[PDB]
């Protein structure tokens, strides 16, 4: 009933109680685990409903009060009359708040109360949609000094006018491949890259498009739109010792936002919102600049070091990954834009979870996505024994629009 | 059913039905996940059971399932087990369960040298002073002057659990660790209350930073008693850097062989309570968590600043360089003096493949990508990218009680 997670760094053990509240399924079961696996009605609508006004009002210290009572009723006549239901704002923006503060797999949680939250519940149309996501890029990068946000889009009704951002984030680059069976560009993308051209994208085919929104709206067609390039922040990628560095051609965009994803709050469902806090050094410079399925870079800057290839005992990979991700963070951080390294967003990360544990009992975390991807053991969260469990309101992965769509 | 993992590096995707085959817990629920806690005497009843299963292991293994020789043997464990409450391995039967002890250790990256295992029968010991004789047999054998060999030693099993052989050494070699008044630490913090025992128990320690560990040695439940390892049979490796002349100055070095001894080994139902088994390093057991842990003999302060590293704010990765050195030096310095060691690139890459190779002949590999991902550079190895299941087979190795704390001293 009562579990306990122990920091073996410091022995510190914690008790958690919070995940008695659990509703959804892990994945796992008392045979196997599957923690390392990416990806594991008015009835059923009104408790989802209750559950979460109960959870807002006890929150606001009006736990069975008459505005409570009262709400709690409206809300169950309303699903009754209209089989749904609408948010006020403040029960909106508490949800959105605490999805991002039940997202087990996000390390930079300790910022989850500061979210803003941009309400485009009144959105018609895919130009709104536009009008709309533009603001929320120019209100987050904030000129380099990034600030969280998210906007929401209108909520599921017959799941036949769903609105969706076809796009992964808001800013990402193309991929394409080419005849010599190798890819340009980000292979990530490449498939979407070609259904922005099978829908008429002018593909500029460089190493570094900023691809085009691809946005629909309740459930019609889906349509491209170019994001303002004085809109999209870039960070030239160049190192602060070796000058040859700059001569890769390297450069990344100072805002990760994530447009994919579904939000539920109180059983509702909002298939559109878009979500924006800013990097931590690692993503860039080890996994879209180092995965091999990726940009794939590891030999080259190797080589321009002029290191010991030929034995995989010399640590090259090891040395090059460290120097790729001294020049991300730098080049973030000489032109002004905001960025976190592993070791200070890992033991901001600890410090949450300690607060966490002994203002809600708990704190859900995945340690095989929070555990950084180089130099994991020297970071605090190596150490920590994590619980993970699934809370609500929640963030949840969602089938790719053109693999459902009904043109 | 079926479960399917995929490696979102290659987009391999492998089915595994061996899960199947799991009966023992896993810690989670399909309401939490547990995959990251380090720690989530048998009845007649449940004992022939246990026996029965492996039996049938044992002889599918060997293609004599349901034959004369499986039956008669079955017959034969099962009066043995009623008539005497317990029963003995065979020769061929203590070998195939170690070897799949060790194959089904989901938490072991070498197990593709699994079927190699030299196994060392030590049921017949019955003194401390005996299994001082036949550890040192094993760690000379093991090391082999530097060219390593993966070996298993196995005491007599548990009976009333009143008569254990223990071996009190979390690993056969280990360094001192000592706690100062000043509150500083000399040595290896990881085995200071260890340390602490061994001097109580009459050890004379040098209190020096490596000052290799007396064996305490637990013989039928009796009081443990202490040993020194022939020092001519401790192989031990100065560190040093290969372009960094000054790396030696650190004075560091570290054992040849790991041997882990404080694991219960247990086959069809048997428990062996001292099974110290031994391989070989992967260099960041050494460079990453015994060097640079904080709870360790944490070097990274020092080595960065001998390297005169910017470590004024940890955003110029002083602590990631640092790190990367300390390792190469370790590899470099093992693979110099001609001792047997394994990077972090070349032991995911052979795991992946043994990993592969059980899923097609087995039917699935267990695992925990907890503990299979090195802890430095995880994602530029290929286990980062490959999903995996954990879940707990038998033949197995489980973690004990240290002895000291359940231990009737007799005095
Ligand atoms: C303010 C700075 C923030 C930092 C430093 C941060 C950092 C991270 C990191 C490093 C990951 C792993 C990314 C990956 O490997 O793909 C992550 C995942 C995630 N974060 Fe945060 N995050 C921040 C803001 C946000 C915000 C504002 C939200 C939502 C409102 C959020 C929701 C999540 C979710 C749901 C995931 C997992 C997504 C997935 O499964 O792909 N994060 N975050
Ligand atoms: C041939 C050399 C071998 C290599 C390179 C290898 C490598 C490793 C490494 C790196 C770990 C993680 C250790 C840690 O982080 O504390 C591990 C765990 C483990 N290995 Fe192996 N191993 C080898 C041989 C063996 C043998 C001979 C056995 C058993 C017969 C074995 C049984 C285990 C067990 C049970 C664990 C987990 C121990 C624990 O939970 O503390 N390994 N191995
Ligand atoms: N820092 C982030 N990071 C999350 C988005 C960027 C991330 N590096 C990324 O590329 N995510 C993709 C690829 N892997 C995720 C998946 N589940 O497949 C989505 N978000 N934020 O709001 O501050
Ligand atoms: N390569 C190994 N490694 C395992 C032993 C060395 C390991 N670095 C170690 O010190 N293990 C201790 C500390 N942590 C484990 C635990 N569960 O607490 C035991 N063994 N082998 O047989 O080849
Ligand atoms: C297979 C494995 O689950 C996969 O590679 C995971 C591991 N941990 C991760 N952790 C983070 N933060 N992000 C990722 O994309 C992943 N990928
Ligand atoms: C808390 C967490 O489980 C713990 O620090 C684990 C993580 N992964 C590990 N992996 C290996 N190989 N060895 C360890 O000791 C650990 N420690
Ligand atoms: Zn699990």
């Amino acid at each position: 009933r009562f579990l306990k997670v122990k920091n073996w760094e410091t022995d510190v053990v914690l008790t958690d109680t919070l995940h008695l509240k659990s509703t959804l399924e892990t994945g796992c079961t008392e045979h196997i685990c599957m923690g390392s696996i990416v990806l594991p009605t008015k009835d059923q609508l009104f408790p989802l409903a209750k559950e979460f006004l109960d959870q807002y009002y006890s929150s606001i210290k009006r736990f069975g009060s008459k505005a409570h009572m009262d709400r709690l009723e409206e809300v169950n006549k309303e699903i009754e009359s209209t089989s749904t239901y609408q948010l006020k704002d403040t029960e909106l923006i508490y949800g959105a708040k605490h999805a991002w503060r039940n997202a087990s797999r996000c390390v930079g949680r300790i910022q989850w109360s500061k979210l803003q939250v941009f309400d485009a519940r009144d959105c018609t149309t895919a130009h709104g949609m536009f009008n709309y996501i533009c603001n929320h890029v120019k209100y987050a990068t904030n000129k380099g000094n990034l600030r969280s946000a998210i906007t929401i889009f209108p909520q599921r009704t017959d799941g036949k006018h769903d609105f969706r951002v076809w796009n992964s984030q808001l800013i990402r680059y193309a991929g394409y491949k080419q005849p010599d069976g190798s890819t340009l560009g980000d292979p990530a993308n490449v498939q979407f890259t070609e259904i922005c051209i099978q829908q008429g994208w002018k593909a500029p085919r460089g190493r570094f498009d900023v691809l085009p929104l691809l946005l629909q709206a309740n459930g019609n067609d889906p349509e491209l739109f170019q994001i303002p390039p004085e809109l999209v922040l870039e960070v030239p990628i160049r190192h602060p010792k070796f000058d040859w560095f700059k001569d890769l051609g390297l450069k990344w965009y100072g805002l990760p936002a994530v447009s994919n994803m579904l939000l539920e709050i109180g059983g509702l469902e909002f298939s559109a919102c878009p979500f924006s806090g800013w990097y931590m050094g690692t993503e860039i410079g080890v996994r879209n600049y180092c995965d091999n399925s990726r940009y794939n870079i590891l030999e080259e800057v190797a080589k321009k070091m002029d290191l010991d290839m030929r034995k995989t005992s010399s640590l090259w990979k090891d040395q090059a990954l460290v120097e790729i991700n001294i020049a991300v963070l730098y080049s973030f951080q000489s032109d002004k834009v905001t960025i976190v390294d592993h070791h200070s967003a890992t033991e901001s990360f600890i410090k949450h979870m300690e607060n966490e544990y002994r203002c809600r009992g708990g704190c859900p975390a995945d340690w095989v996505w929070i555990v950084p991807p180089m130099s994991g053991s020297i970071t605090p969260v190596f150490h920590q024994e994590m619980l993970n469990y699934r809370l609500t309101p929640s963030f949840e992965y969602q089938p790719d629009p053109w693999n459902t769509h009904v043109w």
